[PDB]
């Protein structure tokens, strides 16, 4: 059981909460070890690169945890790539997106995702991992 | 550590999709809480006033709240205002993916004042919310 | 067959053209009897009470003639409960909601109802009964 | 006492789709019910908007009630609303299917605000229930 | 000089629904006013959209001025607007009642953007003032 | 007898069609004389001055022909003043206000005016005068 | 000799500790004390009641309608949401005054609409708990 | 193999204002010659009457024949026409001569598009012939 | 001590309830005397004049009772001027603005005002005076 | 004549991606079909696909410099990209927009295009044939 | 080479950053002299007065730098007068008008202006002068 | 020296093929103008959103000012707005044409609310005036 953890634009800028992307990678590694699954963490500011990673996960029938960053609210292309996924897709936001600007309260990904976790910080990733471990 | 799980209108009607009843949900939440070293108090009411009362009590006791308000999520400013008193973390839960249904379900009065929102992860949404609170 | 006639908020205030709810209850009961039906007519200003009456009608698989009053335009919770009904559900308004304020022109119940009767006075209940006598 | 039943565009096409009742059979159902109630029913169908307006003009002059199913014209025609505004005798709008359980544009009616009452989603029986109201009022 | 006065749905029913000037009286008064101004008015009424479309085609084909009261079709008919867009001679839109002191859906018109001008709420005299404009126009 | 023709902002700028405001006043007065009416034509860019003129017409119970210019689409204050008028009120626009921007297609004046003339040029005033002579 | 009903909706029993920067530090019991004193000063009798239940509020409005007694209403969250409450208040023959403690227009946009305002005699917003007292003074004058 | 080509309001007035020199009489002939070349037969008709258009569509539904439809202004306004067209089981292709999206916003909504097989817009009168070719390639 | 009562466009036309603006000035001055305050009541149809008065109140740190009339729904200039006020600002409307047309249900002044009194007739002013006497 | 057929994001996934919506024909097969139709029409067709907005912009730029007509299916970018529209506005030779699925029978957000207003023509919902029909249009006025 | 700087409602209130209107007029005239231009800076809280100043600039064919204050978002009349201008028109806002309330993000003046400078403080005026010097 | 980043988004490499000045001519033009003000301008262009995000990140880490013309991404990219939100040094948004005299969708900007200021419609000089603002704000 391999879970794909895909981070979109600006997410490599974490810390620089105060948890850096390197620290998040480490946290996911340990949680994956506890849950008895493999987790691959990827980050790109490139929409095309994210599309390719979804495509691979579609063909490999592997679960995806996706934090699309700003592309969440804007990209039909990313939504359409995600629609190919037969394994579960969990949308993740670190901050509570409904406490911010109104334009952030709409998502192209949410309707086609299995579930969404919002505002639970970095823990949102680990909780999504646990959902997939027990499903 | 005491955690309140509060279920709103129609949630007592669980599995009467899907299969899991409210009693079975209560038992799962209590079992997971015990493993995490927490105590969970699970309540359900179709009455807005009763929900408001439980929120007020949680505000006075500064206890965390896992809230599934059902249909009141999209309609009740009064429930939002009650939840605004809470000093301890508030997590909003929905069993179904609220964004894969009607457009009126894609707005929540509770979300902006909640700490976090878990949607569409089924009944396990409650248990993941419990684990978050045990880790904070 | 048992037919449930459920009236929402402010409907116990009928009269003060001048038919009271007590007169309405009796008129519905007599009309249903002539059609070979039993009419159970109940009114409440409490949403929680209305939800409970819907739950029972869902479990007993009984037809519901519903006039939710103001809750027609506001309650997602009542819609979700009515969504459970397997037997026909008929929405009734005494006045013509389309000839009044614009907010009365939306109903949360209509999309999940079997049918809707509007503006035909108290006889709207009687015509709803006659539909149920035929179907199905 | 005579009551006018007026059907708009596409309503002559009743049967092929879905209930499974034809317009001829609907005419027979309404007439049988009207006589029983002590009323006379004139049931007419046209795809032409100009023909519906003329039938409504005559109904207004004769001060006769109108049971109207305008079809798609319910949502689009201001002229039809203006004609129905002349009616001094009661007007009951009828839809066969539940108009609110379909597309959103069907959920608005130009006729509803000026009608006495509206019956929606009760199938063919909606016409008969409309007649019974008129026998009372 | 011919001026086309075209009345749409429900306007044959003038003298009811709202004061009590019939359409025949409207035809008679427009023709009297047209004669005084040195014009010939062709006044016609129909509840049929196709007929109104045809009359407008004729007025475009003959390059003749149009005074148009479309009734309910004012707020609804794109077809009528497209037909009117073909007109090279002036077009005046007329409403007898004040359309802005009524329902909000009446405050939009498909014809107004493509007309020369619009007269609203001046009663039956709106037609007569539209004729007078066309006596100097162009 | 007495008819007030009130012009709002930028209407003194006519010419630089081609007809200037001085010539318009002359046209209106000549047309009013032929109909057996006296026309008082006044122009101001000041909202306060327009309200004052409308207040006087309300007190004197005299008909008003009003071209409020830009204030047509923006001024509730002007609308409220015109509401006091008992004698008829004719709203006039020189250009076809519906063949331009969408914000010009709303008028605060229209719902409370007896009638509206639009797009009939300078002659809009004259036809408005002719309506009042018959009423 | 003249009765004025003061009706408080959801969450108003929580006055004192609930969002103090928005509603103040005065307790509901102290509010009851302040209103009753001011009413007697004006020659009126004030009956002050609070409920989190919509049904209970509807009932109090009905009774006020039958008795033809004035109502001072702070519906709380139900201001922006309840058509049922609006419909009940429409029965009132005696004046209805809508009261908000906080300035409802200086906050979220959804608070800037009220189902109650169009059918009330008048509305007092953002003048604190004194809004109640000023509403009493209007009724004593009318 | 009969294909119905139905033109709505104002389409009888083709080539009177101007782009656009081909008349409706000549368009009818172009469609028929192209249809014959593709081994099909086109029945091209035009009416300003909605009732007449509805009648032609009813017949097409009962005969189970494909429809190529340019409804003119009724595209954006007629629910009745939509409802009649929904009865069609054979392919329905919406056609517009000009680019409907390069004009007024209200022309960017079609009641017909959702219930049609496909839509051809802005390719001139050749839109008709390309719609014919779609049908010929799916015989 | 010094409370400013400022009335906008058309409010000099009160009476033409039958309470005149002269009577309103008298009532306010009477009520201010009972509460131990001095009330300076002023009316103008000119937006510019009202802005000037707001500026003066801002510089003097004096409370304002404001009925802007039609400018309530239309004037951002007046909103920005009133934003300068450090002393309390009470918005007043004589009629119930929410029982009328929909455009009246929006106020540019409400969000920056201390409070709003609507639909309590002429007494709204006197109740607003009483609030200020308590602060 | 040289015609450019450009496919946007996810269009390289044809055959596998939601087949009940887009069909079972792969992108490689689409390339072969277009080349077969082009040869019959006496044209030369260059078919290219990219998931990258930048690469698509570059192909549009080149087509503008060479004044070659473009058949474009932008995929998801259709409803989102102003940048693509601004590139396409630079084309002097015709631009035909193609959608495989009937975009108006689906979600409402798909019923708007940034590309449609600046395009010459638009073909929607005729499947893979849409591309071939666009080819013939360009051939008949080349 | 004459440039007209026209300041609208509330702009005389600058200071009470901390740059006053007098200081602004001083800074504009310094920059005008260095660029070989003549700057006429004028302020009014009166809409009618602003309309008059742009009428003069229209007649003289002189460029305008306009900061209309709250009238930016509300005045069609001001837009209509500015439409007459043959010479360039630059719209200026001192603050970032897009970082505030939503109603401020719409301008009636922007569409008819040559250019718009926003959020660059007092220097927005001086940078507008420098544009007009090269045009 | 005092470094100023000038970042151009999609389609801006295509300048001069409505206008006349090419992008290369613009780069050289900005550089010389910056030097005269005692600044050093680094002018960069990309049609790739990922590349613009990269350049914005580096500007945030170095705390250097940014003059940004994001092209079509102005109206569409939340990602770019979020990256620009990290900037502590001033940010100036630039549009060559008057974005308010064109289509309605161009009148909304995701970047404007988070920018220090916005210069629109002043042609190629908009870049130069932006540099001059930064010269006074060091
Ligand atoms: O006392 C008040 O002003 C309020 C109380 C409430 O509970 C809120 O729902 C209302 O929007 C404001
Ligand atoms: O080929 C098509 O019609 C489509 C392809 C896509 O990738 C979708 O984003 C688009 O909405 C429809
Ligand atoms: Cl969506
Ligand atoms: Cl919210
Ligand atoms: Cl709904
Ligand atoms: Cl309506
Ligand atoms: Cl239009
Ligand atoms: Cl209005
Ligand atoms: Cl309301
Ligand atoms: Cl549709
Ligand atoms: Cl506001
Ligand atoms: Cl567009
Ligand atoms: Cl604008
Ligand atoms: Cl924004």
């Amino acid at each position: 059981l391999i879970v794909n953890v895909i981070n979109g634009p600006n997410l490599g800028r974490l810390g620089r909460g105060g948890t850096t992307h390197d620290e998040l990678v480490a946290l996911i590694e340990r949680e994956a070890a506890e849950l008895g699954l493999k987790a691959v963490v990827r980050q790109s500011d490139s929409e095309a690169q994210l599309l390719d990673w979804i495509h691979q996960a579609a063909d490999a029938a592997e679960p995806v945890i996706l934090n699309a960053g700003g592309l969440t609210h804007t990209s039909v292309a990313l939504r359409d790539a995600c629609a190919e996924l037969s394994a579960p897709l969990i949308e993740v936001h670190i901050s509570n997106v409904h406490a911010r600007e109104e334009f952030r309260r709409h998502s192209y990904l949410s309707p086609i995702a299995t579930g969404v976790i919002v505002g639970l910080g970095i823990q949102g990733y680990l909780l999504a991992l646990r959902y997939l471990a027990e499903h």
